[PDB]
Order: structure tokens, then C-alpha cells, then sequence
DNA sequence: CCGACAGCGCATCAGC
DNA sequence: GCTGATGCGA
DNA sequence: GTCGG
């Protein structure tokens, strides 16, 4: 938090070209910037020592160096004023709801909360739970919490069949003090790269979880991801906990240390090591890490036994999930 | 300058 | 029904 | 918006 004042202002940026702009790119640019800054060991006083920093150009330093001197950014300052803006990058807050879907509905009048419920018909499934929860959504799940839906969770696979082996990954694996949601990955030897001697799997152990109460609603779900909503059980007189968002992902047993290290992000580290791998000459998915051939067409897959193992591959030392939280 | 920006599962749609 | 493009989110 | 060649 040593440059809060600066990272909460490139994110506002950010959420500005994704949500209104729709411009993809300008938004991983400005989380990048956020994202050096946030973990530069000292208090920024110049946007040109920001501009030192890898991420960070002209345009970037000139914003910090208004923020530092005012407070405050004129552009952004703006753009709160901007009904559309406002309406526009509130109605992304929806689970569901995308920069597209979010303009539509602005066209159409439908701009609030309280506009989102009297319209229940116009939303798709996911974007109906995303109302439905979209306050619980908004809060934090302190670690003792996700202590305790992890210990459900692997119990409940456990009894589905001891072959699986379920892991929370995500921020919880980076040792995160809190988690926006519950990621868990998945595995069962009856499905890997080779063959699928078994169906449903990933099926049996959400209806395991629906049995027990656990998963109440399904944003979406195929064979290998379910994108759905938790919620820890309460005792007696006891207030109810809010519900959860928890992600499965069902990954082949021989590809688990692929799985885990995509799984475990941060999502920017991943962007900045998948791009580190293609410099290096290599392509890396949440499956497999390849080589890149003279044409750029991907080679085999390159043997991998440890999530350090696919550090060596492009020359970089191992980081321990708790540093791998850009 | 200018192309590149990580990679992919699920839902939904248009076109056939 | 299928396939491919697009939205959305991880 | 920023970067590398
Ligand atoms: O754009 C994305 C999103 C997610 N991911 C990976 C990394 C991330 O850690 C993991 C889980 O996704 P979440 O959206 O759940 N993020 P995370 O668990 O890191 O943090 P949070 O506490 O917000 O859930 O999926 C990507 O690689 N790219
Ligand atoms: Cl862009
Ligand atoms: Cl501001
Ligand atoms: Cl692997
Ligand atoms: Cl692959
Ligand atoms: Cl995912
Ligand atoms: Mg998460
Ligand atoms: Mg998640
Ligand atoms: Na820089
Ligand atoms: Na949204």
C-alpha cells in the first residue's frame, strides 16, 4: 500500500478502457503499470522514477505526476462525472455482464439495480445468479472461511471416490489472507492426456456438492469447468454466510503441474511468464508447455515432473506461489 | 514506426 | 443439427 | 499504453 493512492488510480483507468473504451489492450497496459508499482519497495515521488519501471511510459508518468501533485486525476475525475461511464462500469459489476451486454442494457434504460430486478427477463442464466448475488459477490472470503470450505470440499470429493485429488489454487495457494472466490483443481487418473476411461467426472463431484448443500447455483458447466455459487453451512440461530463463487476445473492427472501453476496465477503473472515463455521460445498453457518451431507452430509437448520444471525450461528461477502475486 | 500484447472453456448466436 | 465468431470470465 | 527490434 506503500503507492495505493497511485495503483487504485491506473486500476480505475483500466476498468475505464475494459468496461467503456473497450479497449482491451489499454486496460492490460494500465494493470501491468499497476502491477510493477505495486510491488516497487518504495514510495514513488516523480512519475519519472515510475518511468523507470517496466510497464510504465510517458503517458503513465505524466498521470502519476498530476496525482501526485493534486491528488487526483483530472481524466478520471471526468469520467465519474459521465452518466454512461458510471452506469456503463456499473452494470459490469454483475457477474454475467460484459462492456457489451452492459452498453446494450444502458441503451435500453435499464442502468440500475433496482432496473436489473424489474428486467429479470432480458438476463441469460449466468447474468440472473450474478444479480441474485450481487452483493454477496462484492465481499471478500477471509481465509479461515476458505479453511473451511476447503476441508468440505476435499471431503466430499474423498467420498465420491479417494482416487481424486481436488487442490485449492488461485489466491488461497499464493497464501492470500483473503480470496474473491474458491478456485479448486481437479484431478482423477481415469483422465488424462492419453484417454478418458471414465465420463461425468467432473459431473459426480458437483452433484456431491449439490447433495450436501454446498453448490446452490451454476453459473455455467461443461466437462472439464464449473463456474458456480457456495456457501458454508451455519449452525443454530446463527446468520447464514454469504454465498461464494467457487471455480473447478478439471485437468488431465498427467497434466497436473501445468494445471497447477496456470490455476495458481496471479493472472498477470501468468501474462508476464506466458510472454517471458514465448521470448524464450516456448508456449505455455494450463495443459502443457511447447516449443516453438522456426515456423511458430508449437512442437510436443516437453517433459514436465514439478511446476519447476517449466521455470528451468525458459530460464527463470523457481517462485514460490506466494511470489508469483502480481 | 509498428506489430505484438497469454491462453482457453462455456454460453450464445448467425449462417448453413 | 453443425461450425465458426463473439461475449464473458477464469 | 508500452514495449522491442
Ligand atoms: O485472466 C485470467 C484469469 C484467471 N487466470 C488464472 C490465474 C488465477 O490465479 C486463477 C484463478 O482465477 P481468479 O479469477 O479466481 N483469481 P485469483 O484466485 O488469483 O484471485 P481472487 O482472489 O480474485 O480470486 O486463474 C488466468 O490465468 N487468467
Ligand atoms: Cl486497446
Ligand atoms: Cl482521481
Ligand atoms: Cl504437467
Ligand atoms: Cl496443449
Ligand atoms: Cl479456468
Ligand atoms: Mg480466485
Ligand atoms: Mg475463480
Ligand atoms: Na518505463
Ligand atoms: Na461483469
Amino acid at each position: 500500500t506503500l503507492n495505493g493512492g497511485i495503483t487504485d488510480m491506473l486500476t480505475e483507468l483500466a476498468n475505464f478502457e475494459k468496461n467503456v473504451s473497450q479497449a482491451i489492450h489499454k486496460y492490460n497496459a494500465y494493470r501491468k503499470a499497476a502491477s510493477v508499482i505495486a510491488k516497487y519497495p518504495h514510495k514513488i515521488k516523480s512519475g519519472a522514477e515510475a518511468k523507470k519501471l517496466p510497464g510504465v511510459g510517458t503517458k503513465i508518468a505524466e498521470k502519476i505526476d498530476e496525482f501526485l501533485a493534486t491528488g487526483k486525476l483530472r481524466k478520471l475525475e471526468k469520467i465519474r462525472q459521465d452518466d454512461t461511464s458510471s452506469s456503463i462500469n456499473f452494470l459490469t459489476r454483475v457477474s454475467g455482464i460484459g462492456p457489451s451486454a452492459a452498453r446494450k442494457f444502458v441503451d435500453e434504460g435499464i442502468k440500475t439495480l433496482e432496473d436489473l430486478r424489474k428486467n429479470e427477463d432480458k438476463l441469460n442464466h449466468h447474468q440472473r445468479i450474478g444479480l441474485k448475488y450481487f452483493g454477496d459477490f462484492e465481499k471478500r472470503i477471509p481465509r479461515e472461511e476458505m479453511l473451511q470450505m476447503q476441508d468440505i470440499v476435499l471431503n466430499e470429493v474423498k467420498k465420491v471416490d479417494s482416487e481424486y485429488i481436488a487442490t485449492v489454487c488461485g489466491s488461497f495457494r499464493r497464501g492470500a489472507e483473503s480470496s474473491g472466490d474458491m478456485d479448486v483443481l481437479l484431478t482423477h487418473p481415469s483422465f488424462t492426456s492419453e484417454s478418458t476411461k471414465q465420463p461425468k467426472l467432473l459431473h459426480q463431484v458437483v452433484e456431491q456438492l449439490q447433495k450436501v448443500h454446498f453448490i446452490t447455483d451454476t453459473l455455467s458447466k461443461g466437462e472439464t469447468k464449473f463456474m458456480g455459487v457456495c456457501q458454508l453451512p451455519s449452525k443454530n440461530d446463527e446468520k447464514e454466510y454469504p454465498h461464494r463463487r467457487i471455480d473447478i476445473r478439471l485437468i488431465p492427472k498427467d497434466q497436473y503441474y501445468c494445471g497447477v501453476l496456470y490455476f495458481t496465477g496471479s493472472d498477470i503473472f501468468n501474462k508476464n511468464m506466458r510472454a517471458h515463455a514465448l521470448e524464450k521460445g516456448f508456449t505455455i498453457n494450463e495443459y502443457t508447455i511447447r516449443p516453438l518451431g522456426v515456423t511458430g507452430v508449437a512442437g510436443e509437448p516437453l517433459p514436465v515432473d514439478s511446476e519447476k520444471d517449466i521455470f528451468d525450461y525458459i530460464q527463470w528461477k523457481y517462485r514460490e506461489p506466494k511470489d508469483r502475486s502480481e
